[PDB]
């Protein structure tokens, strides 16, 4: 942290002539990132707080590298070892969370890892079978708040989903989210036309 606030009140000077150790400063930490499997919490904290900055990074492809990570941290395995004890003192469950959070960072490019993402942490929750508040439903709150725009119309072309509606629901009460809550609060007349326009063509699920 301390680090951090000597980098941001550094670099209002910046100047174009650091280009050598650019390539030698964040480079373990992008090593690290790579296929090693044994990522750490304080290495992907430090991998945040470089990745507050706009350059080195400009190919977003560490979103794949992240999502590849994170599936391979949310195995049948590892999540078998969570198995008998709690949600929030094992060290996987501190890993995604962390994985997770660093995806709020990243580069505002055209987000195709916002339904991979939403799926991969929907399914996590289903898997751990857990109905109610979850660790990683924070990180996932300050990554759907940045962008705030596409995921509107996600959801507006997801409304069937009666776990989607849950999840949405709890993640605009959340103070991480103050923006995508006044996102929703002129859009629900649209949901709902789509909801009475869309009961008589099953009358089969009206209740939900």
């Amino acid at each position: 942290n301390t680090t951090y606030e000597a980098l941001k009140g550094s670099l209002a000077e910046n100047s174009k002539l650091p280009k050598e150790l650019l390539q030698n400063g964040l480079k373990p930490l992008l090593m690290n990132l790579s296929d090693h499997q044994k990522l750490t919490v304080p290495g992907l904290d430090a991998l945040s707080k470089l990745l507050e900055l706009l350059i080195a990074y400009f190919k977003v492809e560490i979103g794949r590298k992240l999502l590849d990570h994170l599936t391979a941290w949310c195995r049948v395995e590892v999540l078998d070892t969570l198995f008998g004890q709690d949600l929030a003192e094992q060290m996987p469950t501190k890993i995604i969370v962390s994985i997770i959070n660093i995806f709020h960072l990243l580069p505002p490019q055209a987000d195709m890892f916002l339904n991979d993402l939403l799926l991969k942490v929907m399914l996590l929750e289903r898997k751990l079978r857990l109905q109610l508040d979850s660790p990683f439903r924070t990180p996932l709150a300050r990554y759907l708040n940045r962008f705030h725009n596409p995921v509107t119309e996600y959801f507006k072309k997801n409304m069937t989903l009666r776990q989607l509606v849950l999840f949405m629901c709890n993640i605009v009460q959340r103070p991480e989210a103050k923006e995508l809550a006044e996102d929703f609060e002129k859009e629900l007349d649209n949901f709902y036309d789509f909801y009475i326009s869309n009961i008589p063509k099953n009358q089969v699920r009206v209740v939900s």
